[PDB]
């Protein structure tokens, strides 16, 4: 199957999901010189207060914290969305040193790494009708920069030692995902796909322009984790990310003047 690696990595991708040639595939580079302000977007509103966490998954290409999306809790609002999105999961995408690992680029610069929080339109009952939609899905995307520790990260790295390989989950509850967020709510918009395998083009993408930083230590720590199973032989989840695609047919619209 699908992967990172030489062999089942990104250039690989379009023989078995051939959307990757598409057109709204993600990420993109955010030129932000040609980013437009959009008088039109609502504010954005992200209402996590009621958040129920669950569990923490390696699932093989990153760690997912899952949320019981059972209900109106955590939920996306505003901005460009019409309706409400319920948060699902969240997960990160990392490199193997800290001068890559972001999937979205800020005027070609590579961040660290990037935190996606997925989030599926209510109006379209579960997540799996939701993936049939062109708005069936919204991703509110982060950057993490090295530097300071975030504090409300590290409850996520201390487990992570739990779920070496993949198949691993552990118990993940009582989980605040306000305390990975930046002070700033900025953002830029536009409309695109998933970055993994299936790459359907279900996502109206959020991605903030404020990073968060997090410290050396706790990103060595994502480092450590493997694609492999137990038993296996160790493949460190490392440079799990998709590079820029094209934008053809699209505009990146900002938030802020
Ligand atoms: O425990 C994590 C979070 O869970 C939510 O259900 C609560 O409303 C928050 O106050 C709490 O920070
Ligand atoms: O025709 C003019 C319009 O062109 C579009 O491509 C832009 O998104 C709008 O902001 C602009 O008003
Ligand atoms: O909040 C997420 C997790 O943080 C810490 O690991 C706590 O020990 C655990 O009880 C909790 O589930
Ligand atoms: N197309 S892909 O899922 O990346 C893939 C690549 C190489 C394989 F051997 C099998 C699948
Ligand atoms: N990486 S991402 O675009 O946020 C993504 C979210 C949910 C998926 F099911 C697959 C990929
Ligand atoms: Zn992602």
């Amino acid at each position: 199957h699908w992967g990172y690696g030489k062999h089942n990595g990104p250039e690989h991708w379009h023989k078995d999901f051939p959307i990757a040639k598409g057109e709204r595939q993600s990420p993109v580079d955010i030129d932000t010189h040609t980013a437009k302000y959009d008088p039109s977007l609502k504010p954005l509103s992200v209402s996590y207060d009621q958040a129920t966490s669950l569990r923490i998954l390696n699932n093989g290409h990153a760690f997912n914290v899952e949320f019981d999306d059972s209900q109106d809790k955590a939920v996306l609002k505003g901005g460009p969305l019409d309706g409400t999105y319920r948060l699902i999961q969240f997960h990160f995408h990392w490199g193997s040193l800290d001068g890559q690992g972001s999937e979205h680029t800020v005027d070609k610069k590579k961040y660290a790494a990037e935190l996606h929080l997925v989030h599926w339109n209510t109006k379209y009952g579960d997540f799996g009708k939701a993936v049939q939609q062109p708005d069936g899905l919204a991703v509110l995307g982060i950057f993490l920069k090295v530097g300071s520790a975030k504090p409300g990260l590290q409850k996520v790295v201390d487990v992570l030692d739990s779920i070496k390989t993949k198949g691993k989950s552990a118990d993940f509850t009582n989980f605040d995902p306000r305390g990975l967020l930046p002070e700033s709510l900025d953002y830029w918009t536009y409309p695109g796909s998933l970055t993994t395998p299936p790459l359907l083009e279900c996502v109206t993408w959020i991605v903030l322009k404020e990073p968060i930083s997090v410290s050396s230590e706790q990103v060595l720590k994502f480092r450590k984790l493997n694609f492999n199973g137990e038993g296996e032989p160790e493949e460190l989840m490392v440079d799990n990310w998709r590079p820029a695609q094209p934008l053809k047919n699209r505009q990146i619209k900002a938030s802020f003047k």
